[PDB]
C-alpha cells in the first residue's frame, strides 16, 4: 500500500513547492498529482465563458477524473495526466506521464475538499500562510507567467479566489494532521515529512 | 554528540502539555521533559493577595535564567533538579524532582519560543494550534476541578491577562514555528511524524 500524503493549502501558499521539493527528496519513490491542473474541459466553449468561470469552486473541478485517476496509482497503474494551460484558460492539448510509487501526494487547494479525496490518505497536510503574502506571489506569477493583467488579477482575487477560500479551503484545515507554515522555505518540515515517508517506505520494504 | 532539542509552545489548554508526554511515553527512556510552566519565578515571599494579582502570562514572571540553565545542563549531558509549581497555592513548591538527561530533550510551555535564547537551542520549533474559545473550555474545566479556581476567578484572569498576554506574547511566537499542530491532544498522525523525526536524530547521534 502506497503512502497517501495529502497537501492543501490556499493559493501561492506554497504548497505546490512544497510537494515537489519531498517529491525531489524521495526520488523515483514518489508520483505528485496536481489537482489544480485537474479543472473540467470546457475547450468547446468560447473564450468569454471561459473567463466568467469560477475556478475556485468545487465545480470547476473533475473530481471524477482526478479520484479515477488517484485509484489507478493506488492500484500500481500509471496514469495520463491532463494539463492545464493557465494561459489560455483550457486543459491543453498536452498530457504527461505519471509512474506509480510507494508515496502518492495528492497536492491542490481542494484536495482536502472531498471525502472522497480524504479517506485515501494517510497524511494530510495543510500549508498554511496569510492572504497577503500569498496574494503577492499569486499576483507575481499571474503577471509574469500567466499574461494575467493587473486589473484582472486583482478583480479575480477579489470576486472569486478570495470568497471561495474563505468559504471552501481555508475549513478544510480542519482536516489536517500537520499545518505548514512557509511551505515554500521551510527545510525543517521538510525533513520531518521525509523521515516520515521515509519511516513509512521502509515499513514496506522491511519485514 | 548533542541531544535533540524541541520546542513545544502554544496557548494555555492548547494540548502542548498532552502531546509532549505522547511523544516522551511513545519514544520510551529517551527523552526528557521540562514543562516551562513549572519555572516560574519563586514567589514564596510575597504575601498570598500580592501572588494573586502576579500575571503568570508575561514574559517576566517565568525565570528563564533557572530554565535556559537546565536546559544547558541537559544538553551538557547533565541532570537537573526541576523545581514543582504549586498551582493550588500560586508559589513555588519547596521540593523539586529530579530529571535524568536524554538524547531527546522536550523544552514545551506557553512561551517557549519567545525568548532568543530557547529558540536558538532548538532543533525542531513546534507549535500547537487550538481556538481560543476552545482552550478556554479546558483552562475552565482544569482550574475549577482541580486547581480550587472559583469560576469568577477564572473569567477575570483570563480577559484581563491570559488572554491580552496571548495575543501580545504567545501567538506571535507561532511565526517562529517549523510545524504548527493543531488537535495536540488526540492527533495519532502528527505524533508519529514527530516520533518520526526524533529516531532519525538519535540514529545520527548514536
Ligand atoms: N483558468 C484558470 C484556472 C485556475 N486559476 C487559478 O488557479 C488556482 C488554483 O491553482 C485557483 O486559485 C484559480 O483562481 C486561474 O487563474 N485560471
Ligand atoms: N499561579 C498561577 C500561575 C500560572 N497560571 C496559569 O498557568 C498557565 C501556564 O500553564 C498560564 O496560562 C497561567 O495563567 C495560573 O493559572 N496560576
Amino acid at each position: 500500500k502506497p503512502f497517501v500524503i495529502g497537501i492543501a493549502g490556499g493559493t501561492a501558499s506554497g504548497k505546490t513547492t512544497l510537494a515537489q521539493a519531498l517529491a525531489r527528496t524521495l526520488g523515483e519513490r514518489v508520483a505528485l498529482l496536481p489537482m489544480d491542473h485537474y479543472y473540467k474541459d470546457l475547450g468547446h466553449l468560447p473564450l468569454e465563458e471561459r473567463l466568467r468561470v469560477n475556478y475556485d469552486h468545487p465545480d470547476a473541478f473533475d473530481l471524477a477524473l482526478y479520484l479515477e485517476h488517484a485509484q489507478a496509482l493506488l492500484r500500481g497503474l500509471p496514469v495520463e495526466m491532463p494539463v492545464y494551460d493557465f494561459r489560455a484558460h483550457t486543459r491543453s492539448p498536452r498530457r504527461t506521464p505519471v509512474r506509480p510509487a510507494p508515496v502518492v501526494i495528492l497536492e491542490g487547494i481542494l484536495v482536502l475538499y472531498p471525502k472522497e479525496l480524504r479517506d485515501l490518505m494517510d497524511l494530510k497536510v495543510f500549508v498554511d500562510a496569510d492572504a497577503d503574502e500569498r496574494f503577492i506571489r499569486r499576483l507575481k506569477r499571474d503577471v509574469l507567467e500567466r499574461g494575467r493583467s493587473l486589473e484582472g488579477v486583482v478583480a479575480q482575487y477579489l470576486e472569486q479566489v478570495k470568497p471561495m477560500h474563505l468559504h471552501f479551503v481555508e475549513p478544510t484545515k480542519r482536516y489536517a494532521d500537520v499545518i505548514v507554515p512557509r511551505g515554500g522555505q521551510n527545510p525543517v518540515a521538510l525533513e520531518m515529512l521525509a523521515a516520515k515517508a521515509l519511516a513509512r517506505l521502509a515499513r514496506m520494504g522491511a519485514a
